[PDB]
């Protein structure tokens, strides 16, 4: 994945998660996900922490083998809401959180 | 591409092999650390994966949807570092970093 770290679409059915005997509603949601370069110098928009812009100099500068680069991670998440049964078939409304990708940084 | 689970690894950083030693005067070192590590379906419970990484992982062990990577492996907890050093116009400054020192690593 040769592009810089950003969001990337998903769209996450149920049934294909093996999920679709606990869960009534609803049948599929965007999770999306992240990708991209993290990579010396990066960006202002790709929000690296202090230790994200110093392990991508370590990498850039050569020495120190094996070390990677920053991961492009979920930065804002949404939640969604599920309407499933229980283990005990009582029909429940949960709000997941962290559910959603909304932007990525580096870190 | 580490094929362990996800940990925190050794890194020490020396400010003169960075380039900082200009404008550093204290420490000349500090260990930062990294993570890297597997992120795959089954995730155990420690490497405390997002709802996010939980799906991801899943959409990633079944064959269904090419292209999706691992859950990444990154910083959980940080830790900050104080830094004596020489401002733009030479005065002497005692900074306290924040996020320098990976002090746990996650799945997300």
């Amino acid at each position: 994945e040769p592009r810089n770290c950003a969001r990337r679409y998903l769209k996450v059915d149920f049934a294909d998660i093996g999920w679709s005997e606990w869960i009534i509603s609803p049948k599929s949601f965007d999770a999306y996900y992240c990708s991209g370069a993290c990579q010396f110098p990066m960006p202002k928009s790709l929000k690296p922490s202090n230790h994200a812009t110093i392990q991508s100099i370590v990498r850039a500068v050569g020495v120190v083998p094996g070390i990677p680069e920053p991961c492009c991670v979920p930065e804002k998440m949404s939640s969604l809401s599920i309407l499933f049964f229980d283990e005990n078939k009582n029909v429940v409304l949960k709000v997941y959180p962290n559910m959603t990708v909304e932007s990525c940084a580096c870190r």
